[PDB]
């Protein structure tokens, strides 16, 4: 490989690669910006050793004396109902609300699993509440204590908006207090001297900071029955989430996936890309045809197309191959259902209509065509009733309108196609049309499916093939080219048809417009 | 790859690389004149240890002791609209002002966000000023004090010009306590002497020199309740920025990126260079046209340009390959559009004229064809009133004015120019014509876009295709090549048109003046 | 490469090698020669320790102490206006002067850069001086005291002669603080003992032991408010520069970029060396021509040079060649201009007229032709007439005076070269030429810029080619011959001509006297 070849493959996915790498970082962006800012506060501490104190800090007594003094036993949480309600809120600079509670008694319910007893609590206004266990609804003020229901609750200094709701959860001790030693770290920051930092990490920053203050001060009690250099402060800048970092990342990331992803797709594409890639095997190109991105005929309702441009040049490649053939009928057929054999073929006989010759259209896919439909149509005696024996030759021949060529409709379906077409009525008809026209072009199903075409290329002198541009693999066309040769028909050479723009491509067609 | 070819690449990119690299270096050199000098101030401790003592001086009680002290929480900038005001004032020799605030005391907005409040103090003269914090504005004296809306402020000896303003701060304790620490540094400098060796950094070099003798002074107090050997002095040289370094990396950083630009775009080249890439694939080239930098045709206006001379060389290698030609018709097609057919086929045309031969012009674009524009004309009567029947061959024919060749424009555009090429009448028209001169010269449209250049080369006895030295590519040209062979016609050559000089090529071309 | 190349080339281009090596080495002992000497002093001081003791010596208290007392602020520099004055006059053996400064005090300008002021002494006498700080010129006299202008001088015996200059700077006392220290050294050259060794440099070597015995007794002295074992003493022999590195580092870069920059020339070359590059391409050169080192033709003013010796080769090579040609023309034409083409043309011409063959030169370059200047002329009636039809074949023909041949000048140059030339009339010509000489040689302008030799070679029935020996390629051979093959001209072979000798080469020509 080259790097043309993987810059043109960029530059066809990037699509892709810009959708996928703009959802990475837009989901980034979100987490960046919805997470919960995580505030740490720290202390300094003197020692007049260093490493058993240590111990002692993040030892359960010191802690849960902390506890016990601050009540940290008791969780009071907002309710947003969305795992994004928190973020958005504060992005909207709503001011969290907070209650200070001083006693809290649940019935402590104390089942196999929840060990942590919770209620629900609505504010109603700044004075009384609403609270709610499991549906037991029962109204509280602020000041006079309650004791019902196996509940005691003491409310102080409610202050948020009416319409809150908050979650408050009575979690064990030794829950807090392995809650408090996840967030606090004690360092030594000399590795000998008695100086320690104490750190503490958390979304409230005066909480966080009172917290400290209290193990320090718990701390120096207990060692003097040890000096504080710095009591706690918090730094205003949390510390998590990094956002820059996370962007970056998610940058990184969408664009490795976009990368690989888009290296998957070029490993796995088998599909025919250039004329090349068939006239390796010793195939004859005769045109590309391009998309038309215009039940009409193409060549009538837009001349002027490009697919009808490329269409004309098979037509001048066509008046020289088609010399010293053994008769004027040229069979166009393909390896696989919807190639566009009938477009070309359809489209090839307008072209070569204005052109001023009589042309013949024979709608010879017996099981699927649907050129009637397309030409305007009496239905009746096609060629199934012809070749059945219950019509004429001269029933079954028509006039497309906006045309100027005579056509056969493939009839009523029969139950036996291919062993109809094995009459030598068939034969019968072919020789007198091709005294009566100058040429006669037969439209026919794919060969790899059925063997229909097959059969009625033993008495056209000119067959070609039309391959897909993406869907159709050299192998598919080699293969159809084998079992017509196999059947005694040789095919002249093939026709890609349905060719669109890429720049990984480096292969020039003539497919713009020029006028 | 070798030496020569990467040396010419970049001789042939050299204004890109120049102007590349002169753009980095600008930036680079407004860097590092623009940017505020950053001044350090340092000062020496002894100690009578040492690890203990560098955490007391980074401590929050000594620095905030200090900026107590020295009112450090009281921010003052000079204010610049733009980000390079500042620099270009410095430049300039303008002295910055300063103003010496002993109280400041805003009403402490303390919203959400703006922890710090701030006004703006424009100097009205040397005694009194304006005040506006909101667009509040207030009226203060040197001297007597203010207490008014909320504010309080004492300003001290004005020293600046009238029209300055002043950006007034009042940031929070720990703000500052983080400020100056960020700025500060203890070392020891010995690993184990008593020295201490005190640094701080800052754009006043007076300022930064008070602030390390505040702390110093403080430490050492607060010690004996230490010998300072060295108070603070600043050196006065700044420390950053390090314009050297700085340039050299704008320097190299150009150079690299120029490097890897012109690595690209060589990477990613694909059109013809050379008649060499051609010829390789077998295709004779009968000439390589320059490009002319002189509605005219150049042959007559300027017949001593460089491309006329090259024209003539291709005229006398047409009369040695046009020997044993089936008719005298030549045919000029490309495959893209303007590569340059037009203007090779007329001046071709006039070259061969005046060599007092009887020469033809037949513009067959009825397309885009602007022949007659380029000749001076009667624009009735073209090639497609001919062909459609309203217009005999002798009214068709018009005379080249300062040429001296016949011509024949293409007429009014037709809607179907295909197929009226396809008329027997081209054929006659042909045949009478080459009764009646010696050389008949068509002009065509792109093979890889229409396909009327190969219905036309069917009566043609030599075809030459032109292809463009820069856009076309050598796929262009075969492919053009193939699809003129299947339509029957058989294309003597090429035609590199449009060539310029390039110092990678080392090809030699004749392109220079000789007279 | 093998190693009998690249000594070739190192012979061949000994000149730039050797003078780019002269060159640095010149720069490298004038460097070495011209820089000012530096001088070191050093002590050794005992440390009854001995870490804090070595920042004890390096701080301002000592060092500043030390400035005090021998008033270091006062810098003396004797004036001379270039680079290099200093060093040729130390070359020169002229005694430096030095004045005794015990006081100074300038105005202190202290703009916002020149924080040093400075003046200008000059001397006048042994007695008297003047001084001129921004123009303003005053007269002192040594021992009086001068207080005038703000400007406060005290001068004792000058030691120099009438006419010199000196600037007198003021510098502050942290700058001279800082040089001191930069200069300083101090180590302990033991590790453990109370040893310390002290150094010191700089360009007096009397200055520099003065200050170091200074600074030991300030810290001696300071101590005891340690034991000096060695007092101050200079090297005589200066540290800096080391002149024999010096030199040896010029040598060998002159050497380095020497040998790049001839492996740059050599690996950039592209003309042609040697015979063998023509043919192997298949090319037949006949003669190989050397540069004539000696508005006359060579052939007849110096007939024993040597490259009339190789043009009598080629004319024994023609002789032959030019057997079983189809007319007794030959056409010598080239690649590019001032080849040699009209050198061999007309020489070659001389040499075949001397062995009694009657030759016509027909000088056909229409464009640039000055054969009539070197044949001496009658400008009139050249061969432009003769093809514009306005003179005969019998008036255009000279003689050559000192040759023995006819020529037939270019006469008045024409508007249209190439379309005269297309004439009839010159075929007629060269048809009677041909039964009345025995050869007609014809020289033409390059194929490269012109097609005219191409017209004019259908009529010739030998055409050689001309190659530059440097200057040419062998792709603008190959090219030319191509150009000429497609015009229907066979090119017979190639002459190279101005070819020189060179070690590199290994082709022996015979260009070397014999006689
Ligand atoms: N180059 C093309 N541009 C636009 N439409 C096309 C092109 N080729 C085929 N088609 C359309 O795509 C459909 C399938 O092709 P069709 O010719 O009917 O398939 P089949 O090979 O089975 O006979 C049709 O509706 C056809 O009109
Ligand atoms: N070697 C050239 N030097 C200067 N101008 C040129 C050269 N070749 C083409 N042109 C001019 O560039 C324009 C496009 O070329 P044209 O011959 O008209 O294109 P086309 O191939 O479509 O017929 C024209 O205006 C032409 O005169
Ligand atoms: N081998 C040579 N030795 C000395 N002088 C030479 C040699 N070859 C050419 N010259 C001189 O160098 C100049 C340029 O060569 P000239 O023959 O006039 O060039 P052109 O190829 O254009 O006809 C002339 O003055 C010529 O006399
Ligand atoms: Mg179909
Ligand atoms: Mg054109
Ligand atoms: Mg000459």
């Amino acid at each position: 490989i080259d790097l043309g070849r993987v810059i043109g493959e960029l530059i066809d996915h990037r699509k892709l690669i810009i959708s996928i790498t703009s959802v990475f970082t837009l989901f980034a962006i979100l987490y960046a910006l919805l997470a919960t800012p995580i505030y740490e506060t720290d202390a300094l501490i003197q020692i007049e050793q260093s490493a058993p104190e240590t111990a002692l800090l993040q030892s359960r007594m010191i802690l849960g004396k902390t506890i016990d003094d601050l009540n940290l036993q008791i969780q009071i949480e907002q309710k947003y109902f969305p795992v994004i309600g928190r973020g958005l809120a504060r992005l909207m600079g709503e001011k969290p609300g907070n209650i200070d509670i001083t006693r809290l008694y649940l019935p402590d319910s104390d089942d196999i699993s929840n060990n942590t007893p919770s209620i629900i609590l609505t504010v109603k206004d700044k004075e009384n509440y609403s609270i709610n266990s499991d549906g037991i609804q029962l109204n509280g003020v602020v000041g006079t204590l309650l004791n019902e229901k196996g509940i005691s609750l003491l409310v102080n200094e409610i202050d948020a908006k009416p319409g809150d709701q908050f979650v408050i959860t009575q979690l064990p001790r030794l829950k807090a207090i392995s809650d408090l030693l996840k967030s606090f770290s004690v360092a030594d920051l000399g590795k000998d001297t008695g100086m320690l930092t104490l750190t503490l990490t958390g979304d409230n920053p005066k909480r966080i900071s009172h917290i400290l203050d209290s193990i320090s001060q718990n701390y120096l009690a207990q060692n003097i029955a040890v000096r504080i250099i710095d009591n706690a402060v918090t730094d205003p800048n949390p510390v998590r989430p990094k956002k820059t970092i996370i962007i970056v990342i998610g940058v990184v990331l969408g664009l490795i996936v976009s990368v690989v992803l888009v290296l998957f797709q070029v490993f796995l594409r088998r599909g025919i890309e250039s004329p090349e890639q068939l006239e390796e095997i010793g195939i004859n190109v005769y045109a590309s045809i391009p998309i038309s991105e215009w039940d009409t005929l193409l060549a009538v309702g837009n001349p002027a197309d490009l697919a009808v441009e490329a269409i004309r040049g098979l037509r001048t490649s066509l008046h020289f191959a088609m010399m010293e053939a053994k008769n004027n009928v040229l069979m166009i057929s393909g390896a696989s259902p919807s190639a566009g054999m009938t477009f070309i073929s359809s489209n090839l006989a307008a072209t070569i209509a204005i052109t001023g010759k009589k042309v013949l259209f024979i709608d010879a896919d017996l099981r699927k065509g649907y050129a009637h439909k397309m030409f305007g149509h009496k239905n009746d005696k096609g060629l199934s009733e012809f070749l059945s024996g219950q019509a004429a030759a001269e029933m079954i021949i028509d006039k497309v309108e906006g045309g100027g060529f005579d056509y056969i409709g493939r009839g009523q379906i029969p139950p036996n196609p291919a062993e109809l077409l094995m009459h030598p009525r068939f034969e019968q008809l072919l020789n007198w049309a091709s005294q009566n026209y100058d040429l006669i072009i037969i439209d026919t199903p794919p060969i790899l499916a059925v063997t229909d075409a097959a059969i009625i290329g033993r008495y056209a002198g000119t067959c070609l093939l039309v391959a897909r541009f993406e869907k159709n693999t050299v192998k598919e066309i080699d293969v159809s080219m084998k079992r017509f040769e196999q059947s005694g028909v040789v095919v002249k050479g093939c026709i890609l048809n349905g060719v669109v723009k890429k720049a990984s491509s480096y292969y020039r067609y003539g497919h713009y417009h020029y006028g």
